[PDB]
């Protein structure tokens, strides 16, 4: 296994000037002519020649149109090129070959692949050399002439990066298009698509230079229709980034294709985005809510690539999270603005504290800026893609708007056309930094440890109030637990969001504040405090890390109502949540471990169950807020606070609380749940799929959130309702109706009426596959036996296979079966997986993710299976290496 290490990199000897491509796609084999104009750097000491090339037939290669004999002059291996140094040539030189791939039978969706009836490539990160011979790597920057050639049947569109240069038939019922893209770029962003795609179109015309930008988006003909919110949310990102960063697309055309068959959400191949289907296309009677927040965030995420990653790219595969950390940021600035809703940045918050916490404090742990790989796949985390995020997006808070957008702007003038290093943009950033605080001392040094240390912070705080003198305190101290990846943790730069709020009316105290927190520990003081106030602090989670308020459940309550912060608000009904939950969790564990025939349980707070009612019947409270605090913390958040986790023991909490909360509150959500009904489930803009309200599906958010608590409490005559609401047009409802409904005998009729419903759309199907699997069954490992037999079969592609076992995997009682057979149902999947698709084999792998956080029996169970996956002799490098480190070998 060869280890790559950031500390190693240094140019190539080589250069690659220009990339002439000539594909020639038929039935049984697609053949690939490549034509490299290279020369020699100023880095070569007269080393081999070596290029990347992973599962390439060898027709014939070339020096300057002459034969290479194999053995004497090259050897290849099936991975790499390796011709010998003395028939290198030492000026300019012409290096050609003539490969044979079988995109038909390329099931790892990597490089050029088949997906139902389109040809399509996947290059990121390491898929071009799949394709042909290239030295794959992002600073080897190129001009590409690209040719490609079908069947005029079966092949009518043909696309690539560039203008489109000619266009010509060819004997036998092909034809051919020529693509030229002029301006270098690294081969990642290579793309080429082939097919029968159908396409809706529009005219963008730019904000300031006043260039007309013709928009493509494409797919198979069946569901042209549903390509309509796209092309409105590509409208809206270029419109946002012209508004915002003053940022225009810079080509004559930009084209976006759906696919079926897509590893991951999609691809930001230059003037080519490509998509998974599933991030791409919807229509309001065949698809779920999230569907369209969902396509406007990888829409916006691809179109804001074009300038951070596609024209200011990067030096290397370590400064991945310079590109994907700073997208994901302006990804979120965008669907802030266009959702205009406090939800958009509390599931983002939701997301990282949960999944992204859970990392950092796994034995896959490591910083937003690797130190080393073996498989680059392995490290597309949603620590470098979301803590990334969270990095990228406190430069804005320290900053300010107008500062931070001065320094984003010298990022790009500086940067454009070329590679960059995070180094690049901390410099940028120091320079705001220094017109912000009128000093040209000020730097930002300490901040590139946010690149380079992993692990989460802890924030904890103590407050002092002197009530004679008006003067209020904060002591701040900062801490980061020790890990494998750095011995001692040095102190972060945390910038800290406060607010100081008066008890007595609820009121603003202080104007806004950002304490910006640089050593072990400091205390902040305020003068002119009338009353002891109650802080609010990390508003907007103005930093990455683990909050303890140390406030009193009275305080946090006080906050809960009355704060001004959403976040804050938010976190107030975490940690008082959290606090009910560790202690209902020891009070059951104490009394499992001594087998007690009684004990007593803490009741739920009566004052926040007050709260939360009197939160739940204002008018004027948001619907999508109202659903997160009805809801207790995610159980992935849950447990980066218990150590030896009973997965049982923590079932049984959460269902002691949600009862405790039903049984004075159910009356109130029943009486919600009929009043929303007219707003929430308005049918006025059905069939305009332009128009999306997304307080209106925070309504419905809220109606089925309610829905599920009032069936699980088997509230009287609830049924009535459910069956009520299969019939309803939104699936969102209907498909809610299928899992609420499980707690009832009428489940498996509903189990039909939705499949029926379902079958017919690719996509709609596999969010009813979904819904199958997180169904709180006691029969499920029956139902999903049923579902692979029926449904599932033999399909290699990655939506239907994530579909079925990943919402099954967050069953706390019945995944985590003591028997362990909910681990070794999932071994299979990834082990079977892995054979034709290791990413999608290593994305199974989520769930092991926290083996070594459970109780010992449990613990033991996941350590077996990931054991005997690491065993089995045909294991990929993605898979074995993902394990390797999960299980600290
Ligand atoms: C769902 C989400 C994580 C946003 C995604 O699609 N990421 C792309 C990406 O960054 N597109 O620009 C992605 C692309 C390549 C690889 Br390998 C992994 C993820
Ligand atoms: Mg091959
Ligand atoms: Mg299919
Ligand atoms: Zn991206």
């Amino acid at each position: 296994p060869k280890i790559h290490y950031r500390k190693d990199y240094k140019p190539s000897g080589f250069i690659i000037n220009q990339v002439t491509l000539n594909i020639n796609i038929h039935d049984q084999e697609t053949i690939v002519r490549s034509v490299l104009d290279m020369d020699i750097s100023k880095h070569n000491v007269g080393e081999d020649l070596v290029f990347d090339g992973v599962g390439l037939k060898i027709n014939e290669i070339s020096i300057n149109n002459k034969k290479l004999v194999e053995g004497e002059e090259y050897t290849y291996d099936n991975e790499f090129l390796t011709i010998f140094s003395k028939f290198v040539p030492k000026s300019k030189f012409a290096f050609s070959s003539e490969v044979i791939i079988h995109p038909e039978t390329n099931y790892a969706l990597t490089g050029l692949y088949k997906s139902k009836n389109i040809i399509v490539s996947q290059c990121e990160a390491t898929g071009f050399r799949r394709i042909t011979f290239f030295i794959d790597r992002p600073d080897m920057m190129a001009k590409y002439d690209v040719t490609v050639t079908a069947d005029k049947e079966k092949y009518p569109v043909l696309l690539s990066n560039g203008d489109k240069v000619n266009e010509f038939e060819i004997p036998g019922g092909r034809h051919g298009a020529r693509f030229n893209d002029p301006p270098l770029k690294p081969c990642y962003l290579f793309a080429v698509v082939a097919g029968d795609l159908k396409h809706l179109s529009a005219t963008y015309i730019t904000k300031y230079t006043k260039k007309k930008v013709e928009l493509y988006v494409f797919s198979e003909e069946k569901y042209v229709s549903k390509l309509q919110w796209a092309l409105e949310c590509l409208k809206k990102s270029m419109a946002f980034d012209e508004d915002y960063f003053g940022l225009e697309y810079d080509l004559s055309r930009l084209n976006l294709v759906a696919v079926s068959d897509f590893n991951v959400g999609a691809m930001e191949n230059k003037g080519l985005n490509i998509f998974n289907a599933n991030s791409l296309l919807a229509s309001k009677k065949n698809s779920i809510d999230f569907s369209y927040a969902r396509i406007l965030t990888v829409v916006g995420h691809e179109y804001f690539h074009q300038y951070t990653g596609n024209r200011v790219t990067l030096r290397d595969w370590f400064q991945l999270t310079l590109k994907e950390g700073l997208t994901v940021h302006r990804e979120n600035l965008f669907s802030e603005e266009m959702t205009k809703t406090v939800t958009t940045r509390l599931s983002h918050v939701d997301l990282l504290r949960s999944v992204q916490f859970l990392e950092d404090s796994s034995p896959l742990s490591h910083p937003i800026r690797p130190e080393s790989y073996v498989s680059m796949e392995n490290f597309y985390t949603t620590t470098v893609y979301d803590k990334g995020s969270e990095v990228m997006r406190m430069y804005l808070t320290i900053l300010g708007e107008e500062y931070y957008k001065k320094g984003f702007d010298i990022y790009i003038k500086k940067n454009d056309g070329n590679t960059a290093t995070c180094e690049d943009f901390n410099y940028a950033m120091e320079q705001a930094y220094k017109m912000k605080k009128a000093d040209n001392s000020a730097n930002l040094n300490q901040y590139l440890l946010w690149f380079s240390q992993s692990g989460t912070p802890h924030v904890s705080f103590k407050y002092n109030y002197d009530a004679e003198k008006k003067q209020y305190s904060i002591h701040v101290n900062q801490y980061t637990k020790p890990d494998e990846n750095q011995k001692e943790k040095k102190p972060l730069f945390i910038p800290i969001s406060v607010g100081l709020i008066n008890p007595e009316n609820g009121k603003e105290m202080i104007s806004q504040t950002t304490l910006e927190l640089t050593k072990e520990s400091d205390t902040f003081v305020f003068n002119n405090i009338a009353v002891k106030p109650i802080p609010s602090l990390f508003r907007g989670f103005s930093a990455p890390v683990y909050i303890e308020d140390q406030l009193t459940d009275e305080e946090r309550i006080l906050l809960l109502k009355y704060d001004s912060d959403a976040f804050v608000r938010y976190n107030s009904c975490t940690n008082i949540y959290m606090k009910q939950i560790l202690m209902n969790y020891n009070e059951f564990l104490k009394a499992k471990n001594e087998k007690l025939e009684s004990f007593q349980l803490t009741p739920v707070n009566a004052q926040f169950i007050d709260a939360i009612k009197y939160l739940l019947e204002d008018p004027h409270a948001d619907a999508g807020f109202k659903s997160y605090i009805v809801s207790l913390p995610q159980d992935r958040y849950i447990i980066n606070f218990v150590s030896n986790l009973d997965t049982d023991v923590l079932a049984d909490t959460k269902e002691y609380i949600y009862k405790q909360i039903g049984d004075k509150l159910n009356d109130v959500y029943y009486k919600m749940f009929k009043s929303l009904e007219a707003k929430a489930d308005d049918l006025t803009y059905f069939n305009d799929e332009s128009h999306v309200d997304f307080d209106q599906m925070n309504m419905r958010t809220l109606r089925n959130t309610l829905l599920s608590l009032l069936s699980k409490a088997q509230y009287p005559n609830i049924l009535n309702e459910i069956i009520e609401h299969s019939k309803s047009p939104y699936p969102s409802n209907w498909l809610t109706s299928l899992s609420v409904s499980a707690y009832f005998d009428k489940y498996f009729e509903l189990y039909d009426k939705t499949y029926k419903l379902s079958k017919d759309d690719e996509l709609l199907l596999q969010e009813w596959l979904k819904t199958v699997s997180r169904s709180d069954r006691k029969d499920i490992y029956e139902i999903l036996k049923k579902l692979e037999n029926e449904v599932l079969k033999d399909s290699k592609n990655p939506n239907d296979i994530r579909a079925v076992y990943l919402p099954f995997t967050n069953n706390l009682r019945r995944f985590h079966d003591i028997s362990g057979k909910g681990y070794k149902l999932i071994a299979e999947v990834i082990t079977k997986t892995d054979k034709f698709n290791p990413m999608v084999a290593t994305q199974l792998c989520e769930p092991f993710k926290l083996w070594n956080k459970l109780d010992t029996k449990r613990q033991e169970l996941m350590l077996n299976e990931m054991n005997t996956m690491l065993q089995e002799p045909q294991i990929s490098n993605n898979l074995k290496e993902y394990l390797l480190r999960l299980t600290n070998k």
